[PDB]
């Protein structure tokens, strides 16, 4: 609006099964560099330091609801909006074949 900008903001929490000889069929990047020295602080445009840069249409990502540019929030009850790339991959294949996680999708109206 005159004041400033808008956004939707639509939370996605999603529970994904995969089998052993595939993926979960996405590309997890990096927005920003983590370090010690100072706290990310999300805002609305930039919500978190982890998003979607791609989703396999088809794979288990993309049927339960994820899609490329997703911001990452959590994953398996733990919140990593704040965390550095290899942690969070650590994480996520900690799960192994199940991954519950939870995205946000931001959009300027
Ligand atoms: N576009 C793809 N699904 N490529 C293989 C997945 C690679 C990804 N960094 C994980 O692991
Ligand atoms: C976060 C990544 C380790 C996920 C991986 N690229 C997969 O599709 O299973």
């Amino acid at each position: 609006g005159p004041l400033g900008s808008d956004y939707i903001i639509k939370e996605k929490t999603v529970l994904l099964q995969k089998k052993d000889s595939e993926g979960f069929g996405f590309v997890l990047r990096g927005a920003k560099a983590q370090t010690p020295i100072e706290e990310f602080t999300p805002t609305p445009a930039f919500p978190a330091l982890q998003y979607l840069e791609s989703v396999d249409e088809g794979g288990v990502a993309w049927r339960a609801g994820l899609r490329m540019g997703d911001f990452l929030i959590e994953v398996n009850g733990q919140n990593v909006v704040k965390v550095g790339h290899r942690q969070v991959v650590n994480m996520i294949r900690q799960g192994g074949n199940t991954l519950m996680v939870k995205v946000v999708m931001v959009t300027r109206h």
